[PDB]
């Protein structure tokens, strides 16, 4: 699609730049109740509310990476990847969610095998501690992230990870996509545990879409601050680094008018700022407090001190952008979802009737690589230009049982998507943004949450009817050439 | 103090550009109970609360312009001024504030004589309908601007002005400095009627500094919308124009940090935006509603339609600027004055310990001509670049009762102030700002509200102990030369 001379080459990027791919434990591992592993909220959701997954599927087997992790490493090595981002399953390590319930040795051994194999192959592990898979035992006990009790259990889990793996792993991310986790698991309720306000359509409409996202977010940020403190004190040493990975939608003012520019700013605050401003300066964005008032908790003095500057790097998970269009404050508008607190509607079509960019396959990923540049300029100019990694970037191909393997392997849309994003990343780095790596989402076709297996995001095809055998797609073959 | 080659020349400005001076009725007229004139809130305030004026004075005589108006016109003509901005005293036209109480024909004749003499001399009248002098009879009846009944009475007053003077006068301003009027008469209570919350230091501490300024503002804007509708329907004809004159403090972010930039924007919204956004788009700035919530009234549908675009020109009254410094939203901060709703402290000293600019004489006007440029760029780029006039610009010399006349005449500080603001104005017009005229505040030394006669703002000296005899100061002689 790009002309030949516009296709990125490896030396567009610094020799120390990292190219990798990313996965998460629930989406790839399978072995959901094997070797002493406890259930997560995702196990519980899929098994009890199968109707809330598009194809009524689950992650019981997924891409079977608990058993096939050696294939994963082989593929990464053959492609010449420098790094691999994966997550650790909390209830695989602590089946009851707590230290008191005991550490699952077989779970520790699995990640040790994977880390060893990566390192022996010269691939640097970037580990996500939490990727949405809360131990169901903690939900049973106290509602999981809805209660401040989560903070101690999360930090004990992270501490175990640092103890078992920290000698070998020097790059850690506490939380993946906290905004999505909060807004979509507790607001719209699409993701486990599937909670929302009465009247909102989700599996468990006995929550509160205005309050619970903020509660969960607050406990998450408190857990982040404590964990980074423990890391810095006992595990960082000379070379360790810890941060978190934020999803960020690009937001473009619906018009270049002050009302919609204001809406765009409230929208950036409500997605990026909600988590970035706490770790940058120790509190939530002003716009979030002045809007949502008492629904936004306050950090304690000691926590706050720990929160300020609690990162060595920031992960950016980038998929798409929308226009942001102003909504007036009036007796006629009452927020229903936490995201309504931004007083903005997120439009995929602009005022000239055009989509922001073309669809890539699924319901929401529109192609808009410029949005990545806009976000990186914000990071550079507004928030101090911290070290950054694009910790996820990718898109999905629809497979409703209809898609022949040869067609799925010829993933030209994804190849073009990746090339165009790498082109904009080069432009951003040339403009001074401190980006140091890029990870494709995903290494593998996997369980796409509430879409089940109907969306294939992998650069590697996973054939679930043939023992999850892996085959590189055209995108993976290009990355292989690109990496040399 | 500017070098000789930096002093503005008349040809820096377009041939059609207007140079004038400005006054207001209570500050210059005197004749406070003459020829059937009714009392205003300012008559009442000075007569009942002398201790709340710095020198315990009043405007009973002022500059005696009721009798000496021919001198005022002679001075304007001798200086080569193109235009004169003055105000009409509501209770001089309607002694009881209402149509029903009758029109004071001696009052009407006075303004007719002034208008006629201005026109005979080629000087264009710009008339301010209301400059803070509410008929005290309306306060007795219903609390004046605190009640929506003010709207009908104001529009009836304005209709009388249009009917009597509209054939001769083609340039009208409904209200002067609505922000100062609201914030300072009903918030800090420094100006008549001198109201503020209990615990705040003012003459009448039985008001509400959080709610009253918004009430007065809302009624004023409703009155404005109705008046412009009447003007457009019955009086505008081919050449008439109507607008309003806004005081605008320049605001500079305390640091170039997002928090203080956000604070600067809130501050601009709370001063300029409070009145400009209603007439430009039909509602108050979002930041003002999200902050002050139920204390900000909503316009009715029909009013709102009349409010949108209710101006042919905007007057800017510019004196000084401050830094704006962010205040966090927390349980530790509780607004007391309406201006606290901006969550910003206005600082005269910046982070490096330096004043924003040097004092000019009185307690608040610091020399910062660049702030005028910042404001004009905002009007150009954000609010559509409407036709604008600098309807006031000036500063005061302190006179503690002793100031030698020969010293008062040699007003080097004022001359420098005027020359420097004219130079910045030239830069702004070259950059595309649609400014069409400049009016020095003031033609005459006058009653400076709660400072009484302790501050002389005139380009013309007024000798109150010698029959209010007028003498041109150095600044006036310069203007005379400049206008040729």
């Amino acid at each position: 699609r790009l002309s030949p001379w516009e296709i990125p080459r490896r030396d567009w990027f610094p020799p120390s730049f990292l190219f990798g791919a990313a996965t998460s434990a629930y989406q790839i591992e399978g072995a959901w109740n094997e070797d002493g592993k406890g259930p997560s909220t995702w196990d519980h959701f899929c098994h009890n509310f199968p109707e809330w997954i598009v194809d009524r599927s689950n992650g019981d087997v997924a891409a079977d990476s608990y058993h096939m992790y050696a294939e994963d490493v082989r593929l990464l090595k053959e492609m010449g990847m420098d790094a691999y981002r994966f997550s650790i399953s909390w209830p695989r390590i602590l089946p009851k969610g707590t230290l008191a319930g005991g550490i699952n040795e077989k779970r520790v051994e699995y990640y040790n095998k994977l880390i060893d194999l990566l390192l022996e192959n010269g691939i640097e592990p970037y580990i996500t501690i939490f990727h949405w898979d809360t131990p169901q035992a903690l939900v049973d006990a106290y509602g999981g992230f809805l209660d401040e009790r989560i903070i101690k259990d999360y930090t004990d889990f992270a501490k175990v990870c640092f103890e078992k793996f920290g000698k070998t792993v020097k790059n850690w991310l506490t939380f993946n996509e906290p905004e999505t986790f909060c807004s979509v698991s507790y607001g719209t309720g699409v993701l486990a545990p599937g909670r929302c306000s009465p009247g909102v359509s989700c599996a468990v409409p006995t929550g509160n879409s205005l309050s619970e996202p903020y509660i969960v977010a607050h406990n998450l940020l408190r857990a982040h601050a404590e964990t980074v403190d423990i890391y810095n004190k006992y595990h960082k040493g000379a070379d360790g680094r810890i941060g978190l990975a934020l999803n960020v939608f690009g937001r473009v003012p619906y018009t270049n008018t002050f009302l919609d520019q204001q809406a765009q700013e409230r929208s950036m605050d409500k997605c990026l700022g909600w988590f970035l401003e706490p770790v940058v300066r120790g509190d939530y964005p002003f716009s979030m407090r002045v809007s949502a008032r008492d629904r936004v908790p306050y950090f304690k003095e000691k926590e706050q001190e720990k929160l300020v500057g609690s990162y060595d790097m920031i992960g950016i998970n980038y998929y798409t952008s929308t226009f942001s269009k102003h909504i007036d404050l009036s007796p006629n508008n009452s927020p229903v979802l936490n995201t309504d607190d931004a007083y903005a509607s997120q439009e995929t079509k602009g005022p000239d009737g055009n989509a922001i960019g073309p669809p890539t396959g699924n319901a929401w990923i529109n192609m808009y690589p410029k949005g990545l540049h806009d976000i990186l300029m914000t990071m550079k100019n507004k928030y101090g230009n911290p070290p950054m990694y694009i910790t996820e970037n990718g898109m999905g191909d629809i497979d409703k049982g209809d898609l022949p393997k040869p067609v799925a392997l010829e993933d030209h849309t994804r190849l073009d998507y990746i090339q165009r994003h790498l082109s904009v990343l080069k432009q951003s780095i040339d403009l001074g943004a401190d980006v140091r790596g890029y990870f494709a989402w995903s290494l593998l076709d996997n369980f796409e949450w509430s879409s089940g297996y109907t969306e294939r995001f992998g650069i590697v095809y996973v054939d679930r009817e043939n023992g999850c055998e892996r085959t590189m797609k055209r995108s993976a073959r290009w990355l292989q050439e690109f990496n040399g």
